[PDB]
């Protein structure tokens, strides 16, 4: 009784506390202002903004929820511009987006069959049923798709369909169907075994029905991965050309993709550095590669970003958007808002923010530059590019502090050749046992 | 030298002061917020708003820059509604507005002739030239017009012309002409005397030219003051009627105006109470009545407002708009904004605010109700009505505190019969010598 | 521009206090005192007032101090709050000058407290610039060719060394037909920095 009493909200206590807080001038000022405006609008610190909104970067690349696909295909887009002397060029994101969604719906049916032994109310089965066709993904999922499907110019398959730019309704219609199929499969698996002719036939009818519904909202791409397409275009000089190629040959011959060089490093302080981290079950293409990260410290993660940028290549990275991100000015700085002035401070550290459900990776973006300090020999800020129209931020360009990178970013993607042999070996040796995390881990899919 | 040095802005001092202010938390909070938002938007105190925005009034009237004319004609408008059993009705403001402007332009020419002895750069002549045709006025100026012109229903002469609702350009064109005429008159008065045939002819040609330019922007009313008009209308029951009347007979017979009963009281602490105050030269109709106020204390001014409201009549009053007036919520309260929380306090008293160019009468409005405290026997707040469309305030309705009335209001208009004999006598006795103030005094014309 | 705008406003508020002390002998309702009280902190100025500020404060690149604050692009409310205070200070000064003389220790202290209070209120709406006129700033920039550079300079050295200002060459000519041509015209009292140059025109 005494415990529950002490643990209850006591009316005299809160009114006494109120009287005490109301006697403080800062508090009186703060509650006047915070009843009138959104705290971020009210506390944005222009004095800090003045110093941090710096768009001078001495280390830049020379060139100029589906974000993960725009960020992932960017370099390949640049390789084509260069290889073909183009003025402008876009790879088709819709191409990858259509197959990702089909594969994910197909993947879910397999996840359901493999988890059929578990109770319908189990944590995994409910988790599988929550959002089987979400638009986000990881870099490994992007490579799984390019290895099977290749890449094609946006001119052959663009963002024309309604659902390519407003996928919410489409996903909901598919998901409702997938939830029905989950029950139908689990129900048929009570009697028959999975290899049973009936389950095999049922799974195929389901693939058919998923494909049929998808074909209503988006067309299947115009050519198969090994089928040739003819593409007419104009180079920087107004000269015309025709390329005959297949999607697969195109990803390699023109976009120069070598799927075996990309590796993802991550700063996840919940785990020891030097270890490989694998997210169980997270995927898109059945039988494709797993999401694997090599865990490293921020110093290491920062040097790698600088080295890649020095090799004139942008860096794919994942972070917690939109934590401490000001879209209006395009600034990512954890001290840009004056919360300490209202006594609001946040001591919880990175590893704990992750464990306690406060911070996770949510979006993928591109680092295209940085500023390394002459004195010292370290990065101070990074130039970041988003896929949110030329209107978000400074014409879509953001500036991010080193501290933001350390605290609210986690993963970067680099080529294994850019790593020190001691780290590259972690991937090639075949001796590392990864730490295996649940499918629902915060270090997952990116928008 | 030491004086000028001590009196200069010293860079070390202001930077030292800055360091001291920046060490205070309230200050740090305040400069963050005040660089982001307008101080009134930021400091509006909703906690105070919650208590002061009270629209319950136990003392209300039973009925339901040209504001001074809408406020001035309102009662007469109600008298007509009642006298004719009308559902809706408006007196024509444009009627009064057209003659006010003509008379004012004519008045200016006379002010110029009477001040011709003074230098062109004198304070009075420059003041006369500043805004000879402004739209604002005083209650005496309103009576000067009704006594000569009468009143007509809005149905016969409405706010149709562009310049009746956007008079800025019209006034500027007239004023430019009037400034030319001022020189032409002063120039002709160097040789000839004012009664000289030539000056008389010149003044008439100027009246003609003013009238001609005015007739381009607004038509002269359709009937003369003693000429009959025919007005067709429908009463509350959908029954039709025709009234044949002249503007003058109409102001008296239907709108029930008796120009000899209205008197204006004012609270001007710069002067002793019990004295009559006259604003020199301020007028519209040449030879009409002067602007005269009987100076009284706030207790007296407040009791008179209550008494008039008890006689079921609204009260014309002048105040300093928009000091401490929140248009969005429709509240007039000098403590509604939390300026003390940023250390901004204003000790300067009423009489001093007036002398030091900080507060003056600027607009005329209507008090249509008030709340007198059961305990005590005094008014707590007033219901105020503005002529700013149903969109300003609470459907055009404001609530004003007793303190606001005391500090930022000055004049009210009442019937001499409502005054205590000791005050009424101040007007009838013929023994009072008014304190005479300059034409540029803050206790002047209202918008 | 905000750099110059912040000091112009501070100096003007400071200037007004001095105009009030020097006109204290005149009646509160006199033409000059009422004129002084009308708009002591208006945003406008003359070229001489601009030179008075550059000579004392110098110039800095907009990248170090921009038009970020609300009041830099909508100064009406800020000016009104300052002006209301300045009108209160005018009375407090004239009232204290009835007894004591201007050099009196009390008037000197009072004037300083007023400067302090003006500066404090201004610092709520705009920050004092990041460096003093003789203090060095570091400025990073990119030239037409995408090459990066860092300039270390003080605001004063910057107005001269990079912006090439020589405050002694600018002169203002005017066509004012009210007066004879060939004459110099001086506008009495019009200024911003106490003791700075007067507004003078050659007609």
């Amino acid at each position: 009784f005494q415990g529950a009493m002490s643990s209850s909200i006591d009316i005299s206590k809160i009114n006494s506390w109120n009287k005490e807080f109301q006697s403080d001038l800062t508090h009186q000022l703060a509650t006047t202002v915070l009843k009138n405006y959104n705290a971020d609008d009210a506390l944005l610190n222009k004095t800090r903004l003045q110093k941090q909104d710096n768009r001078v970067f001495n280390t830049v690349v020379s060139t100029d929820g589906r974000c993960w696909l725009f960020a992932a295909t960017n370099q390949l887009r640049l390789n084509v511009l260069s290889e073909l002397n183009l003025k402008e060029f876009e790879l088709s994101q819709a191409y990858l987006f259509f197959y990702d969604k089909l594969e994910k719906a197909n993947y879910f049916l397999d996840q359901i069959v493999s988890s059929a032994d578990q109770d319908i109310d189990s944590r995994l089965v409910q988790y599988l049923l929550a959002a089987p066709t979400e638009d986000g993904g990881q870099y490994s999922m992007f490579l799984n798709l390019v290895k099977k499907y290749g890449l094609i110019p946006k001119d052959l398959y663009g963002d024309l369909p309604y659902s390519t730019t407003a996928s919410r309704k489409w996903n909901s219609l598919l998901t409702t169907k997938l939830r029905e199929f989950a029950e139908t499969l689990r129900t048929a698996l009570k009697e028959r075994s999975a290899d049973d002719s009936i389950i095999v036939t049922l799974r195929e009818q389901m693939q058919r029905e998923i494909f049929r519904l998808m074909s209503l909202f988006m067309d299947i791409p115009p050519v198969q991965p090994n089928e040739q397409f003819t593409w007419e275009y104009v180079d920087k000089d107004k000269k015309i050309h025709t390329i005959k190629s297949t999607p697969l040959e195109f990803a390699s011959k023109y976009a120069k993709l070598d799927p075996s060089t990309p590796v993802s490093l991550i700063n996840d302080p919940r785990h020891p550095y030097g270890k490989l981290i694998k997210i169980d079950r997270l995927g898109n293409v059945l039988g494709g590669d797993a999401v694997i990260y090599l865990n490293v410290d921020n110093e290491t993660l920062s040097k790698l970003v600088v080295k890649r940028l020095q090799n004139n290549k942008a860096v794919f990275f994942g972070s917690h958007t939109p934590k401490f991100m000001d879209k209006k000015t395009g600034v990512m700085d954890i001290e840009l808002w004056n919360y300490p002035a209202i006594g609001y401070n946040l001591p919880q550290q990175k590893a704990s923010r992750i464990r306690y459900h406060e911070s996770l990776m949510t979006h993928a973006m591109l680092i295209t530059g940085c500023h390394v300090d002459e004195t010292s020999k370290l990065p101070l800020r990074y130039r970041v590019e988003v896929s949110w129209g030329k209107d978000s931020g400074k014409d879509g360009l953001y500036v991010m502090t080193q501290k933001y990178f350390e605290e609210y970013c986690f993963q970067i993607v680099v080529d294994i050749n850019e790593l020190p042999k001691e780290l590259a070996s972690k991937f090639t040796s075949g001796k590392e046992e990864p730490i295996v995390l649940p499918i629902w881990d915060p270090m997952g899919a990116l928008a």
